[PDB]
């Protein structure tokens, strides 16, 4: 965390009169909780910090001798990557308390990446790192990634984030439109006109 980000978030919550701004604060807080997790985990993973790096850039980095025009561009935007022993991990970061999104993202990545994996004839994998905000547990599905990194410890906390989220939710607790917005994703749709 940081003092300046705390100050600007507090000011944004106080400024909020509508529900669109409240939903924007909610989603930007949640992405901040994701960026902080990714930053700290990378700090502790001995790896470079990436953030939604394009897949074509990953292919260019691992093997720059290939033509970057014959390569198809998949819709995937991998969060981080890692190449070792002609083995490629598509690193992701999730702060979800359930595997409900984790498995969805893993299956989407598999579907979108197996074709390119087989056209280059090189072993690539997908790694999902799920952390519970309430308890800092690390969940990894990739067996080989677990073998690669069996000893990782994290020293983070989610007290500032929890407090700010609750302060926003108690400021807008009585609002119906805000609750209807936060019940779903970032594409906000107001109550029906009929």
């Amino acid at each position: 965390m940081d003092y300046q980000e705390y100050q600007q978030f507090l000011a944004r919550i106080n400024t909020a009169r509508d529900a669109c701004v409240a939903k924007d604060i909610d989603v930007d807080l949640l992405m901040a909780r994701k960026d902080y997790f990714g930053r700290e985990l990378c700090k502790s993973l001995n790896i470079e910090y990436r953030n939604d790096v394009p897949f074509i850039d990953i292919i260019l980095d691992i093997r720059p001798e290939v033509d970057p025009l014959t390569i198809d561009a998949p819709h995937i935007t991998p969060d981080n990557y890692l190449y070792i022993n002609n083995v490629l991990y598509i690193i992701d970061y999730k702060v979800s308390v359930s595997n409900e999104s984790s498995v969805i993202t893993y299956d989407k990545y598999y579907e979108l990446t197996r074709d390119i994996s087989d056209r280059l004839s090189i072993p690539i994998e997908i790694v999902i790192i799920r952390i519970d905000p309430v308890s800092r547990d690390l969940h990894i599905n990739s067996d080989r990634f677990k073998e690669l990194y069996p000893t990782i410890v994290v020293d983070i906390n989610f007290n500032q984030f929890f407090d700010l989220k609750q302060l926003l939710y108690e400021k807008f607790g009585d609002d119906e439109e805000f609750l209807l917005k936060v019940a779903h994703g970032d594409f906000t749709l107001t109550a029906p006109w009929c």
